[PDB]
């Protein structure tokens, strides 16, 4: 997260961090959202590689022991069927990960809460994204959960030229582009949190920013429209 703050560390219960094996180490690779005490929601292009991965719940600091974490393994990866490993572009940036074993829900470990399907948010409507992503464009991770406001840029300014034209499509959500905060790599695949009727709700999935930068003007962070895919979600959880 770029133009970010540190987080509290009850703040955001939902953000996971999914992390892969490196060697015999564990690297943080992308962001994620518990849904279920047992389902992990994240982006495709995170776990698109045939690596070992886990998920972390209830992590503040990706380096230090905060003493409120849960390590879990990813039983199974279930990515979207019209998903294209190239194409961010095309959308269908989404997949869902089967835990292991089921988390302990507390304080530090809540689930989030999805919106009704087909709902679509106003221009400039209040939403943060959280994570631990670069700081800046070829920067470095953050340590500690970074968490930064970014409002809606609604579909027909986001599909507009000045913005991203033709590669945003309906299914997403474009939130920022102020030249000043927006995701940045290791953010991708978590959290857009977006106040609704007084309460926070998960309305998107970070998916892509500019090629060009990270905080870019007019090149808003681009998210998968969670909302647009609630059927797929219940119907994933409900068969496997
Ligand atoms: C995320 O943390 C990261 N996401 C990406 O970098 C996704 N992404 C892009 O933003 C582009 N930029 S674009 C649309 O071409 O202007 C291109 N490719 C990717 C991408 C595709 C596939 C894979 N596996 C990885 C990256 C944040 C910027 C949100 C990530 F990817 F690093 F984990
Ligand atoms: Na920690």
């Amino acid at each position: 997260v770029v133009g970010g703050t540190e987080a509290q560390r009850n703040s955001w219960p939902s953000q996971i961090s999914l992390q892969y094996r490196s060697g015999s180490s564990w690297a943080h690779t992308c962001g994620g959202t518990l849904i279920r005490q047992n389902w992990v929601m994240t982006a495709a292009h995170c776990v698109d590689r045939e690596l070992t991965f886990r998920v972390v719940v209830g992590e503040h600091n990706l380096n230090q022991n905060n003493g409120t974490e849960q390590y879990v393994g990813v039983q199974k990866i279930v990515v979207h069927p019209y998903w294209n490993t190239d194409d961010v572009a095309a959308g269908y940036d989404i997949a869902l990960l089967r835990l292991a074993q089921s988390v302990t829900l507390n304080s530090y470990v809540q689930l989030g809460v999805l919106p009704r399907a087909g709902t679509i948010l106003a221009n400039n409507s209040p939403c943060y994204i959280t994570g631990w992503g670069l700081t800046r464009t070829n920067g470095q991770l953050a340590q500690t959960l970074q968490q930064a406001y970014l409002p809606t840029v609604d579909y027909a300014i986001c599909s507009s030229s000045s913005y991203w034209g033709s590669t945003v499509k309906n299914s997403m959500v474009c939130a920022g582009g102020d030249g000043v905060r927006s995701g940045c790599q290791g953010d991708s695949g978590g959290p857009l949190h977006c106040l609704v009727n007084g309460q926070y709700a998960v309305h998107g999935v970070t998916s892509f920013v500019s090629r060009l930068g990270c905080n870019v003007t007019r090149k808003p962070t681009v998210f998968t429209r969670v909302s647009a895919y609630i059927s797929w979600i219940n119907n994933v959880i409900a068969s496997n």
